[PDB]
DNA sequence: TGTCCCTCTACCTCCCT
DNA sequence: AGGGAGGTAGAGGGACA
DNA sequence: TGTCCCTCTACCTCCCT
DNA sequence: AGGGAGGTAGAGGGACA
């Protein structure tokens, strides 16, 4: 038992003897805890897996490979065990919260730094608890907290920031260096024919932080001049994870893609100011031609694909994948173009491989009602939760499957279609709408919180008919609901 | 003999062919345009009066008379004849735009700056046309023109401000002025005094700013120290035209005030926070003690605590007792009437259309008092007298109706749009008189009613969703406001 | 003087909830 | 509907050709 | 090498026209 | 209907130890 086993023996003997309760893991769940917690946390899941689970903690399975599967993983666990109770009860964390700042690669930094500086944090005229939980919900979050402390003086007195906007830019992986950047080049960078303290909080803010804000200091000259970009666009590009990778990348590209009947600045721009841009770009420049070619594209379907974050991988899967789709599952290039246009194309040309069959037989839908689903951010999502609620909204909500079909797609489809079913009887039975009238609120982007809204006003009401309220919520969600409450 | 003679003599002469056609000019337009022009500018309509009045121009002889009536007047007219097609033309902008820029002082050099600097404004800079014509219809537009062009960028990137904050502080008189002088002081106000940008730009962001900002400077620490009052009082009272006159004067009279009247810094700043603030003061100070020796000093204060403060007390010294004695009013109904911008020219204009509203018309004085008992109080008054009896006879309307409409800030704008859409919302889309007279019956009337019309005549989009009904209730509600944000749907 | 620009006061209308 | 904001008229001073 | 921190990439949902 | 904004999970690697 105790002994000198090698590290796989070491896992497997642990994996044989989580099969069962409480903390029953498969090898999948185990190989997402190694991944990055390594066997270390494979062992302190095992060996603290009664207690985890059990009173007074009370964390599911799911909760604790959470945790369990980052860089100090066993350490994070260990943590969440002293401090969980402690936060909950002495300040009013949610075990919710707790886990969501545990589950971070240096999750036990991170919770007693909560732990130390809640207290100094949310005194009178401080921040809230929630603006404490979402800086901490990072790597690196007790480094950001730290920063926060003693950064939110000078960020506010001297530079004119908002707590608010403090918040924001510390509320990112790396954080504490946005911090410390804007803190040294806001006076840098807003001068005349420079950015805006809009634009550089905006930059902080967005995930590129320290880096992106050095290299459009560093680029922004030569971008805005040679390269003739606006700063408007070199902000764009610079305001995404990786933003420095992106600009460097526009700063090469630039004089190779943008060649007579190449590409304008424009579309190279927009392929740039996405995550991963600096993947999307080279993508289009190895894959424009072969694309064209082989698979009968048109250049400005290349840059329609192109222009999504995940880019580069929707780009490599149209190549591997129109051929399949077109010649087995009977679709046109253009449909093939059109699931590819959209974040997580990937993810949706791949769910559309392999679902389409199953939808199109079991279930009944059309290829053309499977690509209309499929071709929304998240059609994956969308439809895998068409695979799963098309039958019980059909039988026991009695919608048609057009119905259905018209819920999912949408951004978002997924969230929708898991709120009607949720939602419709109350609506129906308690406040005399029909099924038609929760189809038409949900049948767009923000379906899920157009329903909520709509369910909670006509609950306790604040004037205007229940008909004028669903012609609102399906104009404008709850936005247009909520544009109505401040009149 | 007198040397002025001559050119008041050639004054009255051409004065006298202007009353012909085809501009057929009365003695208040020829005395507006003699007195704010000069003789320069009488004779300037005479020569100019056929190539203004038909085509191609069409200008109507009261927009000859809005042109010629200013400083340069002269200078103007030739400008509109020559530029007036070059602008509607290479700008896209409408007569009664180029006609609204060239009716100020100097309206030469600002049709002429926006010739010249329009494209620039909106290529280089992201300005719209229509922000390019509001800078530029004020006083001095060329230069406040010139100096967005030249400080929007420092503005926007070294000071944060946006462009929108900085075609605030433009668009009004002296507005290069203020634009320097927030340039300057934006960082000293902010990190000195602890005030936002926000409230930097609202001091700066009316007639003489320069002054409102340079006097809250330095006077902010004296103030908030002594006097105890708060930086948002003080922001307060800076915040209208000649803001640095009510500061001025809140520094020597609050004291004052305080002592001798018992009034709190609270009323004292409430007085001092409108446009002549300090008239206001001034006025609080002479005659509350003859007020009230009568009015209690509460009223008097409710009185002086809008804009021409002073001309409302004044006038209701003289007034107060002809109109409770001959007209039957208690005291507060006058206070009432009184407690308005614009409050002397209310008090006034009851006093004269009380007896002809009742007599002439039906109505009750209680109802020509809720009528007078708004901003803007004697143009409702007026409206209501001229079109009671067509909105009556020839819409179907109620005097009660006509009186809702009427009794509110706007009410002379909800009245006369009534009138002239009633019948293309009744007869062409459907809504009942009762609709109609609910949209308009509440402050921004008109343009609620406009804004309905929009819809139901050019069915947009977003608005299409929404069934008259809907619309009708969206107006009541909110109006313009409500109605455009639907629109962004 | 004629013209341009700036400041102050009074008055009117619409907005924001 | 109550406080707040945004706008136009009118008049006078400084400045200067 | 585990832990911590930072940087980069990919994906999902809702908003705003 | 087509971007814009904001949120998350996950991979890789440097520093340190």
């Amino acid at each position: 038992q105790w002994s000198g086993a090698r590290a796989l023996e070491a896992l497997l003997t642990v994996a044989g003897e989580l099969r069962g309760p409480p903390l029953q893991l498969d090898t999948g769940q185990l190989l997402k805890i190694a991944k990055r917690g390594g066997v270390t946390a494979v062992e302190a899941v095992h060996a603290w897996r009664n207690a985890l689970t059990g009173a007074p903690l009370n964390l599911t399975p799911e909760q604790v490979v959470a945790i369990a599967s980052h860089d100090g993983g066993k350490q994070a666990l260990e943590t969440v065990q002293r401090l969980l109770p402690v936060l909950c009860q002495a300040h009013g964390l949610t075990p919710q919260q707790v886990v969501a700042i545990a589950s971070h690669d240096g999750g036990k930094q991170a919770l007693e730094t909560v732990q130390r500086l809640l207290p100094v944090l949310c005194q009178a005229h401080g921040l809230t608890p929630e603006q404490v939980v979402a800086i901490a919900s990072h790597d690196g979050g007790k480094q950001a907290l730290e920063t926060v402390q003693a950064l939110l003086p000078v960020l506010c007195q001297a530079h004119g920031l908002t707590p608010e906007q403090v918040v924001a830019i510390a509320s990112n992986g790396g954080g504490k260096q946005a911090l410390e950047t804007v803190q040294r080049l806001l006076p840098v960078l807003c001068q005349a024919h420079g950015l805006t303290p809009q634009q550089v909080v905006a930059i902080a803010s967005n995930g590129g932080g320290k880096q992106a804000l050095e290299t459009v200091q560093r680029l922004l000259p030569v971008l805005c001049q040679a390269h003739g970009l606006t700063p408007q666009q070199v902000v764009a590009i610079a305001s995404n994870g990786g933003g420095k990778q992106a600009l460097e990348t526009v700063q090469r590209l630039l004089p190779v893609l943008c060649q007579a009947h190449g590409l304008t600045p424009q579309q190279v721009v927009a392929i740039a100011s996405n995550s991963g841009g600096k993947q999307a770009l080279e993508t289009v420049q190895r894959l424009l031609p072969v694309l064209c070619q082989a698979h009968g594209l048109t250049p400005q379907q290349v840059v329609a694909i192109a222009s999504n974050g995940g880019g580069k991988q929707a780009l490599e899967t149209v190549q591997r994948l129109l051929p399949v789709l077109c010649q087995a599952h009977g679709l046109t290039p253009q449909q093939v173009v059109a699931i590819a246009s959209h974040d997580g194309g990937k993810q949706a040309l791949e769910t559309v491989q392999r679902l389409l069959p199953v939808l199109c037989q079991a279930h009944g839908l059309t290829p053309e009602q499977v690509v209309a689903i499929a071709s929304n951010g998240g059609g994956k999502q969308a439809l895998e939760t068409v695979q799963r609620l098309l039958p019980v909204l059909c039988q026991a909500h009695g919608l048609t499957p057009e119905q259905v079909v018209a819920i999912a797609s949408h951004d978002g489809g997924k969230q929708a279609l898991e709120t009607v079913q949720r939602l419709l009887p109350v609506l129906c039975q308690a406040h005399g709408l029909t099924p038609q009238q929760v189809v038409a609120i949900a049948s767009n982007g923000g379906g899920r919180p157009a329903l909520e809204s709509i369910v909670a006003q006509l609950s306790r009401p604040d004037a205007l008919t229940n008909d004028h309220l669903v012609a609102l919520a399906c104009l404008g969600g709850r936005p247009a609901l909520d544009a109505v409450k401040k009149l």
